[PDB]
């Protein structure tokens, strides 16, 4: 059964929700990005009317098979009318496809659901600034100060320049890349780019690249690995032994590897400024650990609250424990004391 907090009371709709059924009152499913978490239970044989970006659409279509009548692909920064309700679609700064929902309910009342996001100063100065939001669905899964990491831009300048050394100084190493969902993409693109390289990968993973409308994909990936010196990996594979295994099949081409496990935040985050981060080496193989977020840090996250003034939150990440709610109460009751609404 469906919970509370993925209902939108005084409408039809609910968000995130396929992975119980038949869902009693639902005349339409928003799904927020393609992840699968969030997509849990869609497939070829489903039947309701499905809301989702333009990406999310090719994807379900693609790699889930979901018949092309029931996927309603909306823009974005755009007022649609959806079942008698106007809705608004935002990029939510997560991964390609991800949005923000604003949804107007016919008794005046305005709800935010973020989805899944990674809050950003730009997003004051979208459709958000003209107008007053009642209640915010929120993405906390960094609600709490320890929680820190650098920018994107930060960690993509301390690839590109880790990868360009090595390859310059060893233009026998291979360059491998982990992956397990679609996001991070600028991991990949931005090292290949630097070493005048397509990028390579399976067939599964190029497939879903090819949903993305990322400008001039056609230039930038490819099927055939012996022509690329940046490979992908599936993520279980990014381990000495994986990495080994892999090295043998490259035909005596290459005689080192560096590779790259982009993950969201570790603890070593606590200690560890990016440009201090070193691998794990054996032999010839090292491994670099990255910490590229697609979700907020604590002050990201605050400072959009504190700037959007909400009358009410309700997380949708950390429910599960009574200390993982009370504390992210504590919080939000902090924000609104210090900033006054
Ligand atoms: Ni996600």
């Amino acid at each position: 059964t469906c919970p509370f907090y993925k209902k939108i009371p005084g409408t039809g709709f609910t968000v995130d929700a396929f992975q119980y059924g038949v869902v009693e009152g639902c005349t339409a499913y928003f799904l927020t990005h393609f992840h699968s978490d969030h997509y849990a239970g869609l497939s070829k044989h489903f039947t309701f009317p499905v809301y989702c970006s333009e990406i999310t659409g090719n994807l379900l279509k693609n790699k889930l098979h979901v018949q092309e009548q029931y996927i309603h692909p909306l823009p974005l920064d755009t007022e649609c009318i959806v079942n008698g309700v106007k809705v608004v679609l935002l990029d939510a700064n997560h991964c390609p496809g991800a949005v923000m929902i604003l949804f107007y309910l016919p008794n005046g009342t305005v709800i935010l659901h973020t989805g899944d996001f990674r809050a950003d100063p730009s997003m004051e100065r979208s459709l958000l600034a003209d107008q007053k939001v009642h209640m915010l669905y929120l993405d906390t899964t960094y609600c709490s100060p320890e929680y820190t990491f650098p920018s994107q831009q930060e960690v993509i300048r301390f690839a590109i320049n880790t990868a360009f050394e090595a390859v310059t100084l060893n233009p026998h190493a291979l360059v491998v890349c982990g992956t397990y969902s679609i996001g991070k993409e600028k991991v990949f693109l931005a090292i290949a780019d630097v070493l005048g390289s397509k990028v390579g990968m399976s067939q599964e993973k190029y497939k879903t690249l090819q949903c993305l409308n990322i400008p001039e994909i056609n230039s930038l990936i490819t099927t055939d690995m012996c022509s690329s010196l940046v490979h992908l990996l599936p993520m279980m594979q990014i381990n000495f032994k994986g990495l080994q295994s892999h090295l043998k099949k490259c035909g005596g081409k290459y005689n080192q590897i560096l590779a790259f496990r982009p993950t969201g935040w570790t603890h070593s985050n606590k200690f560890t400024r990016i440009a201090d981060v070193i691998p794990q080496t054996k032999g010839n193989i090292s491994i670099y650990g990255i910490p590229y977020s697609e979700h907020s840090s604590y002050l990201e996250m605050k400072r959009f609250v504190q700037w959007l003034k909400p009358q009410k939150i309700i997380p949708t990440v950390n429910v599960g424990t009574w200390k993982s709610r009370s504390t992210m109460e504590k919080y939000f009751r902090e924000w609104k004391l210090e900033a006054g609404y």
